[PDB]
């Protein structure tokens, strides 16, 4: 591509991996959203939070697709794997699962940053710094905050805990 | 589920298939969108059309996920398969590929309607009629309209055809 | 200077080189702008694009002049060399020339980043990342997009191509 | 902490040092503010500038306290040492003292950046770049500008110099 | 100072002690604020209350610095001692600690009033009465109210107590 | 060119010389602007005046480029020579240097008018009269006014002179 400059095939390949992972995260969140939409779960603010997380992960993916094209890389999409579970058990356990997902995505972003840093690609390094790393830190901190509150309230055994958390923190 | 009533396992299973197909269509459209975002394609109104189609297919999927829960069915997600191509060749050829996709989705919707009709599920039949069948017919007609105009202008060999179509019809 | 801190003479010297290069780019763009203002060219939206690029390159230069003073460096201006051509031949060929200019400026910015990175000057590295690197990537991608469209339309031999591109993309 | 990821104890410890230093700077500025509030000094725009600097340094500290918690570090506060002087002698001499303070804070920030850079913590590196390094450069440049103007006017011996500077530059 | 009138060195010295104590209180509150900002505490309305208390104590200090200068006294700042704890254990226990702090500050204010009263300084006596004594009484009463409610709800053992108190009373 | 009429090659050549001179003046003013932006000069209203003069000289150049094309002449750009100095010593001395520059530009404009007048080109004569000659006279008078005020105040030896002039006349 006549636009390609200082853009290594390792960086290009790692961006394609990150694209698939962000789409994967979007899919996990979509699953969690409609799990709490079930009539036997019915925590609709949990559902709404997870649904919005799904749309945001989808935007995360598209911005990587955009920068791949901007730099002259070539997008190669892969299957979006179905999530590990069909049922997420409880509100606090879904959030704990989400925390592990965000930490895995974060580690993959840090690995992506290392690849671009090794190939002296400061455009990509700051693109990741600007658009992903602090977003990830904030998302992880928030999930940690929420898991702490839920567990301290006795969730999931305390049947009032996730109901009230859904009303107060998630509204 | 205590909400489940007049809802057959065949209908439930066919809804889960339709959910995956709508997500698949969303993924095909996402691929087409960023294909025309490439610096060696650069038909950004084609890209914008396909990007919006992707978001709409995603909404189509979520509404089926919603009605599955409303009726007491249980959502089972599957892998979202990557599209058949990585490159869609040209604007007119992508639209012709999109036309075949919409017709496949339409046939799967008609097959879904037949299943629900066989099990005398009028709620599901009218849900499909109201929210999907006319949308599908309109989408197919529109793609047919556009392919006709592009081919009559000589696309893709006429290099001016997709450029002007992108400016006039897709703006 | 009592403000100077962690600011190496290599970085200072490379900033002065970048200042002259940005001014040079401004001058090339000014030349291209009034070339298409000629009565025997008369692509006034090409002219207007290039004129605005010239003013923007001038701002790029002034921001480097500002950061040189902020860090306690000392500005040393050099001749602004006249462009390589007096005539840019055609709209598509001027844009292809502009693409090569932006890539040269981009490489000089990346070289500047490497100098500041070697001397562990994170203020300058992020100043370049924040204000120049993504701007450069976007400018290169845009020029690539436009050259692709023009050449696919047959420019410059197709006399309708640059006229219509001037009306649709450059208006 | 379940949020902690890629966060080294050296970085954590250096953040705690920076927190105390920013609070220290806030305290120095508070001292300078009410020094010029004295009836035998009575340069109230100097006082107002220094008072606002004190509040800003306090915000600088709190943002480091925030990022320490975001990353799962643990805040350890230390005594805020009283400033080196009780009396700052004159407007120009206080600003010269402030310049040395900002340069010391700047060097501690650069040392903090080096620690995080050594441990490949790009989140912290860009957090420092985004929120502190350019702020520091601008603050140092401004103090340098002002000291130059005051000394050229003959401050503090010229009794009119700090009075007029207080009215024109500090209003 | 030519402004000094009816202003005893004992009063001056006691004002300097009160200044340091108000700054100390500000520092204790800052510590409490970011303690509940921890991911393993995450009572953000507790954090926000304590953060605002910290800013208010800082204003309390500055108003004493102002009246010291107004009367011709001379400000002598001392170290701001770090708080007694790094961790405040729980919401109710932090508020109980805050109650003891406010009572200590209140007793120091009453001792300050006695000094000024002994030296027949009615300006200072009414300055303390107007700006500090009723503020202190209201702050103590409020903390007492809140501790009563928390303990009656079973805090900290009842994991729901501080969560709901944070939502209802502290929002 | 089919638009060329009553337009002599001497006039055309002299316009190209004037274009380069106006760009040269723009460059001198840019140098002066960031000279007073130095931390050891820091007369920011001098800097702002000179910066605006630079942009205006650039407009002067572009209007000559425009009229060259309007008349069917052909623009030939030359190197923009760096200014004679890197440092302009003081505010009053920079303005005295600017005065000599404006007088040189004025003489070149008068010489240009004589060329066009000799070739009986009344369009060009009135274009110069309308757009340049009175602007030049006003700019020279203003610089003369300012140098008179600065020198009468004792600039540059009187350190208060340029500071106050920067605040009163240049704000
Ligand atoms: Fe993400
Ligand atoms: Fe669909
Ligand atoms: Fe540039
Ligand atoms: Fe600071
Ligand atoms: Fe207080
Ligand atoms: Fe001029």
């Amino acid at each position: 591509p006549s636009v390609r400059q200082n853009f290594h095939q390792d960086s290009e390949a790692a961006i394609n991996r990150q694209i698939n992972l962000e789409l994967y995260a979007s899919y996990v969140y979509l699953s969690m959203a409609y799990y709490f939409d079930r009539d036997d779960q019915a925590l609709h603010n949990f559902a709404k939070f997870f649904k919005n997380q799904s749309h945001e992960e989808r935007e995360h993916a598209e911005k990587l697709m955009k920068v791949q094209n901007q730099r002259g890389g070539r997008i190669f999409l892969q299957d979006i794997k179905k999530p590990e579970k069909d049922e997420w058990v409880s509100g606090v356990e879904a959030l704990e699962s989400a925390l592990q997902l965000e930490k895995s995505v974060n580690q993959s972003l840090l690995d992506l940053h290392k690849v671009c840093s090794e190939h002296n690609d400061p455009h990509m390094c700051d693109f990741i710094e600007t658009h992903y790393l602090d977003e990830q830190v904030k998302s992880i901190k928030e999930l940690g905050d929420w898991v702490t509150n839920l567990r301290r309230m006795g969730a999931p055994q305390n049947g009032m805990a996730e109901y009230l958390f859904d009303k107060h923190t998630l509204g």
